[PDB]
């Protein structure tokens, strides 16, 4: 019984505690472990639960969603369901996912850098690509490599593997894709060393302009306009004051903050609490933050307001890892996409990617107003 | 628990899969905690498994860290990175600064009015005028500096101060609203835009925060014995040095990072954080770390490790942090709540605990990556 | 007419013959204007030629300013060896690179090569919406989009040839980031006039699309930009050398452990801490500037041109050799072209035999000019590095 | 006594070519010597034919700006103006060869001008050094840290920084951290001068000091990259460099209309999807101006400033927004952090670029207020970069 190997564990750790107490206040009985063990978390002792609040519905590409959020911060769900009201009465949102590729960018080193130039040049061709890709794409049936990108630094190589993965978020999956890739660029250059399967070029959980960029994952746009009266009525400010804010805050303020990808109020709130509540990995809101949101007068008087929200480097998935777990299971049925989309994989993925940026407008649009009305 | 009941209730008529709150867990959970403070619309709770990781040997003290995470060897790895730390005698942690930040915008007729106000702020009479008004507002709020910045007529302020245990962003923004309406009688021509214009910065990548630091500024050490690194990692110290430049430093360059100079410090931020009851949408700032290796002892065997992070922003008390599973947690790492002797010491003990956590996932990572073990 | 008649006249190339007169009348104008009248004494403007200047390289001339050029060398490259001529006000600065240049000479010279080749323009158009953009940036990533806005822009010039697309959304705007080949030239005419040309096709497949500035500082010209350090802009180039022990030692006046261990800590531990982006090197940015003003091309774009990583390692049997390499990836040049079409500035290409068109093959002079700076570049780096690990300020 | 004699005495294995002018009575005859010895060498011996040489003071060159010499290039000088800026006008040279530069900064300056003229303010004044230094533990760093944040530490710092010239003023010191490494950035006033030298100096003579209170102590480089000197640094840009200044202006309508050709709402528009979102979507830090680097570099090499300091000397923010009863006039205004130069010391030294320095008035030392002189060219290059970016933006936005 997996419940009482997590009962005994507690036991044995609360023996190695100061105030062994303390863990009667962290929940574990009722509980399903098996989908745990061996492959979410280890030396399990418990479960931590996160209060999920619901956001709409947000009126996005003629659909309605009800957005669960994960989170121990007041008035951000609140806050949010302000914004979506917003979006809602002025008609909704429109999103479009411009790009998907998942990558992996390793390190590898030649003798010298004439050498890593030759590498580089070879890897540039349709005949060393097709190759590269054979033996990558061989991996799984939902690895399809679609670009590289090679970058050198004296005899130091990065390769930068951008590939599709289906509903998965695929970090996995893109990885063992390229430790094979890498094995047969091996076979063709005997004198190349494989230094690391991640030499920081992908880039994953640290900010990085080649990701705000290039793209990593999902890029979508979401945009919106908002009318006059309901600026006035739901947000309690004027288009006017909006505008001027998202400027010197979301342009003008974080250029002299050195901000690369963050030209915005607050996606991180937003981005965090829709991969907790759905089993994302929540260490990924680095780079799946990014966004840039801008605000524009619109129609006939210039009182409408128009809004819309960039973000190139949404890392997000519906099949694999934290999604694996009920619970969070439940929060992606919620939305609809929860599992494999059976008839086009990836189409779930990408969905949810669409709610994500679209929430996001919905979160900037709120705490804007709130800025701008003081 | 009735009326969150019966939201699920109406919630899950307006839902294409009227079944899907099915596994989402909402009984025995109290939400007097909750209603009002830490989420709004509440359907439930997301269980998210605790694992742990120690004991992390630290400053002559061993602690158990519990890590909140659905990524499957996480908590494993980081247990082995704690291992090899422990054989080596322990790691040594310093807090090198402290202080929240909130940074608003301001705007004056005119750039050279602007000018006047910053070397205004800038002398000694000017700033005990600001401080006063600041320090005001709460008996744990003491501005310690001023940093202001002009982009034409706009200024932007970066208010910096201590905030006791507490993570300090609600304290530091009620003292900046009121040093803002001091200074608002000084100069009546100025204009309060917004009271965050993103300068602070929160909760989006910036070079100001890796530069200037935000929140508790962190190193610490180890010294890896040659036989541990060979026994224990399961590598040698030259590969892991080679690893650290090729990856850390030359990789992170490559990809145009700033500030994001590590593996994967994210991760242990991350799941230390939804653990102790953290702000986990400021895993963006408080990611911020560099990583750095080199050849130590007798024989130049020995593995020397530091790990630097400017920008920790931790708290033990407010937010998620009064929660009782969260306060659970806490309580295991023996800094929960305020330390009534010395303010701000269990805040400072948490952020020393999660730079050393860190150091050991960095080790583990980088001799899983050299060793080519995956 | 006298000088003081054609004053008076005017209270000027066109009016007047000559050249040299018509800027000795424009300074004794402008002298009147002076709160010092005598400033422009040491003011040089006699015996040169204004008429590849006038309607070309400056307005409203007054004179020209003389920099000291001083010459380092030889520089032994790919099997070659180049004088390299250095226009600076900088003391120590050409000697520095004369000893860099030395100590790889006697390590058996330097290998360089070119990676990438092609200069951008990075203009913005905006969509009614953002799915209308979205479409655009579709439609120009098809195989035929692509082949339509190529034949656009290759129309322009025989040496216009379009490689490349990126393109990026920020909401209902598009920014398209052309990248070309220019032959021998830095290109940026060329590319801009290409550039417009296809912005014009564009406009046939999609009218309500508004062009609103040709350039929208996606290329990037002349600002810091990590899009150009990440992709590239003009001549990406990557060069190396061994250095032997005994050289470090008596050449450079210092140790490869000490060599290794300030540049670690310096470009690259310094540098991460400063938040710099492509400079990861000690003074890249003197050596490109000096070259650049002494050859002709456009100082301005040292902004770029400079980013730069330095790296170094032990080497050899004992690991007692110093491995040397720099990568820059955004190095703007030409041989052809705007400064380069003055003689005092074709006479340092000339030194360097690069100068004009390479009719053989198109580029390439452009090409060792960029492989020139990036070798000069690394001989830079390699002495100051020296002096700040052994202390010889 | 020949030329002849002398290279064949030289080509006998005795002196290096670098070494002649320690040998001859007369500088140019030292670069005519080496001229014909480099010559030899060419794959085209003729190709420094128009490379002039003759009739140049090199005294002043020697031993102090250039080695190696061989002659001088000559570099175009165009003057734009009068820039109207604080309630005086300026004749601004500007040594470039790019076409219609000079041409554009000009009709900038008479939209400037036709408005009632620029404002401008120096903000901050301070050139850095960033030394790298290592204690044996992080532990220790720290503690070295802490004791330069106290007022007696920094006091003793001081001292011994601020004694190498009395124009030399520490005002600051910004420690970080990495590891067991330490760096520290000076700041410091340095006169009319730009400071480099001097800086360098103090900087050295506080490590020593330092070093007597922390004996474990390694100075790895007087330089670590912190400075951060002639490389882009988002340090330069959020904390400043040399001299921080903001200037602006206010465009009526109708010089809008007729001298720029275009209107308020085109500049405005074309300004914040170029300037602010096109350098957001690049990556830039610092960039968000649309040609500053090409005003900084044509003035600094007529000035006889460091040319390769244009890399943080062009960092720049520029806005604009409507303005006036109707919304029409244009309100402009330039920001830049990091403007590095002076008026005394290096290529300033030169007759030819003092002769540009007296031309704006500012050529020397200031005698009765040290720093004027210098910071009124910080705020003459921020006016002409703002001319510069007026008819730019103008260009664009009328197509
Ligand atoms: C409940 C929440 C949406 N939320 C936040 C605060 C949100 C913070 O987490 C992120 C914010 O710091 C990002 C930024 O704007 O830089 C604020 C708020 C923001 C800035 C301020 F100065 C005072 C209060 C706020 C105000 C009204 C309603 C909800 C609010
Ligand atoms: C369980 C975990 C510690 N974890 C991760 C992977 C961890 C990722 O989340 C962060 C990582 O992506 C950061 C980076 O290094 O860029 C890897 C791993 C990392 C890179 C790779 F190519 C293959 C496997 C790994 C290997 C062995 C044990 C644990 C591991
Ligand atoms: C003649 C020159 C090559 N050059 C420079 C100084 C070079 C500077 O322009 C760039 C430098 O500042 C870039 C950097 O390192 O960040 C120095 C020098 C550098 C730092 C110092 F503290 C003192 C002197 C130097 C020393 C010996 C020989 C030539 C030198
Ligand atoms: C003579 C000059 C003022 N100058 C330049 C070109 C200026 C370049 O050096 C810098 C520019 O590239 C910076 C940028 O905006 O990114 C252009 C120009 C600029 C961009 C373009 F697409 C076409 C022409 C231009 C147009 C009219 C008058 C002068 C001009
Ligand atoms: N529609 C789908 N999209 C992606 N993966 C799918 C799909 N259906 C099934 N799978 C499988 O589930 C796995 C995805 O989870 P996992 O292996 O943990 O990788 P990842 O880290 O990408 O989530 C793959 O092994 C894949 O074969
Ligand atoms: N005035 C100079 N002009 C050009 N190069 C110089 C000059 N002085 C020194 N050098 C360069 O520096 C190298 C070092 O010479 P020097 O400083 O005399 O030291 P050492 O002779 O002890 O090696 C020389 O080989 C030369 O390349
Ligand atoms: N205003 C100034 N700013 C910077 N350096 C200055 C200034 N005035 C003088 N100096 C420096 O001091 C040197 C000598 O001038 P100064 O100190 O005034 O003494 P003196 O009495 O010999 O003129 C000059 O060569 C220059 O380097």
């Amino acid at each position: 019984t997996h419940e009482r190997g997590v009962s005994i564990r507690r036991q044995l750790l609360s023996k190695k505690l100061s105030e062994p107490s303390s863990l009667q206040y962290l929940p574990y009985r009722d509980y399903n472990y098996s989908l745990v063990m061996g492959a979410c978390c280890e030396n399990v002792i418990g479960y931590m639960p996160i209060p999920v609040g619901v956001a709409g519905p947000l009126c996005l590409d003629e659909k309605e969603f009800q957005v669960p959020m994960a989170t121990t911060e007041g008035c951000l769900v609140a806050s949010t369901n302000r914004g979506c009201r917003a979006i809602g009465l002025g008609g909704g949102a429109s999103s479009r996912v411009l790009a998907d590729g998942m990558t992996r960018g390793p390190v590898v080193r030649l003798p010298r850098a004439c050498d890593s130039a030759e590498v580089k040049a070879w890897l540039e061709t349709s005949e060393g690509f097709a190759v590269i890709k054979e033996a990558f794409d061989s991996t799984s049936r939902f690895a399809r490599l679609q670009k590289l990108h090679t970058s050198i630094a004296g005899r130091n190589l990065y390769i930068r593997f951008q590939s599709r993965s289906g509903d998965a978020m695929g970090m996995n999956m893109i990885s063992k894709g390229t430790e094979k890739a890498l094995s047969k660029l091996h076979e063709y250059f005997p004198e190349m060393q494989i230094l690391a399967v991640s030499g920081n070029y992908c880039t994953d959980k640290k900010p990085a302009a080649i990701n705000w960029i290039e793209g990593r994952g999902k890029s979508v746009v979401c945009e919106a306009v908002i009318p006059a009266k309901v600026v006035r009525e739901v947000l309690k400010t004027t288009t006017e004051a909006m505008i001027e804010v998202n400027i010197n805050k979301n342009l003008v303020g974080s250029a002299m903050a050195g901000s690369i990808g963050g030209y915005n109020a607050h996606a991180a709130n937003i981005v965090t609490a829709i991969y907790i509540a759905c089993g994302q990995d929540a260490a990924q809101n680095v780079g799946s933050s990014n966004c840039i949101t801008l605000m524009e007068a619109s129609g006939p008087t210039n009182e409408d307001l128009y809004i819309s929200c960039t973000m190139p480097s949404i890392e997000i998935g519906t099949v694999g890892g934290g999604t694996n777990l009920l619970p969070q299971q439940a929060c992606l049925q919620m939305l609809g996409v929860q599992g494999a989309c059976k008839d086009n994989p990836g189409e779930n993925a990408r969905q949810l990617a669409r709610i994500v940026c679209g929430t996001v407008m919905a979160g900037e649009l709120s705490l804007m107003a709130a800025l701008a009305a003081g």
